[PDB]
């Protein structure tokens, strides 16, 4: 079952915590990671934040210290696996012998086909050296123009707007965080960027580009010295296609990261997996399910015993001022709003109901209050409603019991 | 790999094919087969064609001649299985042991909510049994309400209408067909259907009933003496979901059949598959893909140096005057019409295309000219297209060029 020699493909956040959850639980045996980065591990959140605003990379780097005698190849691609004969070959031409297989490729931003031959710089945001580079061009009093109005691209706004840097954004959707938030929260998130001086532009898609200015199909033009593309990610499971393993934009996989080829799991943001609050597939793109799957998937191969992912979803954001948490599902038949809803020091909780029940939870600048809520979650509490409104209630107690 | 004994859950179509392919191939060792209908293995498409006419179910069996040295385990529902012990246990209290499992149950209609608890005959159309019990009640001059506009509910229309049933019918959407049908085909079979007498009422909803009479989402009402339900199907893949397999209204599946789970497989309309031509996974819902998915995961299990399963999708459907044939996808960035779209002696051929690829053919009344289409669609072909207008053209010619 669990058989040795473990190999992981990728060295990120999932693969770092799969690798030392084997060594914690008492896998003894040999475990390789390949790392396509020549990069020591590190962790993504940074990139969009304070990496960002301060450059010093030997701060946001992954602790590998839990995971003991791991040979990590950094700088070297795997270019494919042969799941019959048990091989991985190596883009510096050598091969790895396997026992299990895990894919932990992480995923990739989408490329905006409109840009492609752009004349001007365009950018993604995922890696080090993306980073590394955007930052390379923020001058103060330049012009950032950032297509899609995601998590991570209202990150970049909230950045760059500290360092000086004049933002316009292009959102195809009416609002923004279309993907896992509340309309009530995106509403608000916008009113904030407005007023932080974000030149936000709804309902509007990118035509193409012409000798530094980017065509939107409104028949306008936007002026800037650097595009940024935050239009979301694709999995990067092309291994996995190519040796013969369920996908479709993502590797398929069950509660104990299983793809459909016998000795291979796949975990991280390259999967698509059951979301336990909708019960539909979905390819989760958090750093939460990184960690708590890769742990999870890594705990039931030492121990079968143990029982398959459970974790419930979630995720945060920092945007300048609003420091923004969202547990669970976007939308339920109810939604109970504590506190006020207000630009002047901004702090309020949602709550996400269905049939009674809560599903989903947004707190923005309330650390205190998201842990009592995921934990009401999680066990699909149905709580007195007047109470979750009531500020009187503390919700810490009703988690406790 | 192909462990020996092999157990197959469910008895249609996509079994039957699979436990002949398995035999023709070469396998000789044990197979069972259980199956929850008391019933000789039958097809499913007369049901609602010429069985629904004629009423003889000895007409509709299936041949499992192919078969030979199976046992079939009838009127038996499998009520778990257990992949570790590799186990099933059964309904009748007896347990097989398996070296392959084969999950092959199929898809059930979707109830419709708002006539749950209804007071008049309500019914879907799936099983002999369904057959059997709706025909009973096909009196000449009754009054049948279909919910759904899908081939199913039309092939009933039109068996209905001949038999001197009055029929209307509720749609959901604008057009009827609304899965894998291309437009220029759903405006067509409406305005036959409506020709023909059928009440046909578009982008309405059924809200409920009330004493023999159903209720509508824009306030009216249409009294019934039998209404039946045609929504669509959701998968049975409960098993597959209890034992740990990944599953979303269908069970995940690669071209060679393969679950998440070792050693367990699964085939036909309980799947979620990779559709070749759209890239994407589907479930597909065809008498072809049983037969076909059947066929190539048995062919691959027996010798692996086979290909996994590469079919592309079709289907066809009897409606009343109209021998409709479908390949492919339902649209492109163009279409192709060759013929006239009449009323009058109905004969025409669709042809979609994408970047001038064929990716999809239409043929009513036309089956010499389906099975070229379907072999330039196999083969992404990129022919002359006036040519494929032009009406002097032989497509069989282009086919076999
Ligand atoms: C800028 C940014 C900000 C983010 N902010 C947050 C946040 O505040 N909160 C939050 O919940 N989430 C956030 N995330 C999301 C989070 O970081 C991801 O969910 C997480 O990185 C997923 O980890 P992973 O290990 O599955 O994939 P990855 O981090 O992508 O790691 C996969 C690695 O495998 C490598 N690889 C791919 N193919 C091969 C191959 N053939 N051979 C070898 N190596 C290969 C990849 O290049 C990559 O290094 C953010 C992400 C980014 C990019
Ligand atoms: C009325 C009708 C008309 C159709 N017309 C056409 C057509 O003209 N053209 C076309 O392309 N397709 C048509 N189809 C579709 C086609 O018949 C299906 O695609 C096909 O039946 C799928 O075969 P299957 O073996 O996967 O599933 P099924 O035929 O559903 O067989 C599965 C069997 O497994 C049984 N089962 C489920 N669970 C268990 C269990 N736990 N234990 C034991 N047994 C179990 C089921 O009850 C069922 O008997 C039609 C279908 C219907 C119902």
């Amino acid at each position: 079952a669990l058989k040795a020699p473990v190999v992981v493909l990728g060295a990120g956040l999932a693969s770092v915590s799969f690798v030392a959850e084997l060594r914690q639980a008492g896998y003894q045996g040999l475990i390789t990671v390949v790392g396509d980065e020549a990069e020591r591990p590190y962790d993504r959140p940074p990139l969009s934040k304070d990496f960002m605003a301060h450059g010093d990379a030997e701060k946001i780097r992954l602790d590998c210290k839990r995971a003991p005698e791991v040979e990590w190849l950094l700088g070297v691609t795997a270019q494919s696996f042969d799941p019959q004969a048990h091989t991985v070959a190596l883009s510096d031409g050598r091969t790895l012998p396997y026992g299990t297989l895990v894919l932990a490729t992480g995923a990739a931003p989408r490329a905006l086909p409109t840009l492609q031959g752009a004349t001007m710089p365009v950018h993604t945001l995922r890696t080090l050296e993306d980073a590394r580079r955007i930052q390379a061009g923020l001058r103060p009093q330049s012009r950032l123009l950032i297509v899609g109005g995601g998590v991570i691209g209202l990150e970049l706004a909230a950045t760059a707007r500290t360092a000086g840097v004049h933002v316009s954004l292009v959102e195809r959707q009416p609002r923004l965080m279309s993907r896992a938030a509340p309309a009530t929260l995106a509403d608000f998130v916008a009113r904030y960027h407005a007023a932080q001086g974000v030149d936000l532009r709804f309902e509007r898609s990118v035509t193409g580009s012409v000798d530094g200015v980017v065509l939107l199909d409104d028949g306008t033009r936007i002026a800037a010295d650097m595009v940024v593309v935050g239009i979301g990610v694709l999995a990067n499971d092309a291994l996995a296609r190519a040796a013969g393993l369920a996908c479709d934009d993502g590797i398929f996989v069950d509660a104990y990261g299983r793809t459909t080829c016998p000795d291979v799991y796949a975990l991280g943001d390259v999967t698509r997996q059951r979301n336990p609050l909708s019960g539909r597939f979905e390819r989760i793109e958090t750093w939460s399910n990184a960690q708590n799957q890769g742990i999870a998937v890594a705990r039931h191969l030492v121990d079968p015993t143990a029982p398959g992912y459970a974790e419930l979803p979630w995720y945060w954001s920092d945007q300048g001022a609003l420091r923004i948490q969202v547990a669970g599902l976007a939308s339920g038949d109810e939604e109970i709003v504590r506190g006020e809803v207000s630009l002047d020091a901004p702090k309020f909780t949602l709550i996400e109901l269905q049939k009674g029940r809560i599903v989903g939870a947004t707190c923005v600048n309330n650390a205190r209050d998201f842990a009592p809520l995921r934990r009401l979650l999680a066990v699909g509490a149905k709580p007195d409603r007047a109470a979750l409104a009531d500020p009187a209630t503390d919700l810490r107690k009703l988690a406790a019991a």
